[PDB]
DNA sequence: TGTCCCCCGCGTTTTAACCGCCAAGGGGATTACTCCCTAGTCTCCAGGCACGTGTCAGATATATACATCCTGTTCTAGAGCGGC
């Protein structure tokens, strides 16, 4: 228990700092007229933009639980 | 018959084998729609089969000729003996 305390302590104090990393994520426009960002997690709905970083974390544990999102996907979303 | 070197029995230390556990994602298995081509005939005709036959490559034949193998004779090297 103190273990995963820890652990989501860790994710939870920089929290703050990857919400508005992700919030303001100035994707260059450049690459978007030709096609080169990672949509890879964007299809399935993985991705973390215009939502709190640790209440989709704590969905995404109870669906990594679940059993139903394909363990390599969550890896690299985190 | 001998030998010696090639293989077996055993001590030690790694090493990957098997089972313990977890996902992954191509992939085997199943169901369904549909579409091509193969089952089944009609007719025929042109390639395939039975018959007939001139013929041209193979076999028989034999003196001739290969052709290599066996054997006899000679050449040369090696060991033994005798003299200086």
């Amino acid at each position: 228990w103190t273990t995963i305390y820890e652990r989501l302590l860790e994710i939870k104090q920089m929290n703050e700092r990857v919400t508005k990393e992700i919030n303001t994520r100035s994707t260059v426009t450049f690459a978007k007229d030709l096609d080169l960002l990672s949509s890879q997690l964007s299809e399935m709905g993985l991705d973390f933009v215009g939502e709190d970083a640790y209440k989709q974390v704590l969905r995404l544990s109870r669906r990594l639980i679940n059993g139903d999102l394909e363990h390599q996907w969550f890896e690299e979303s985190l």
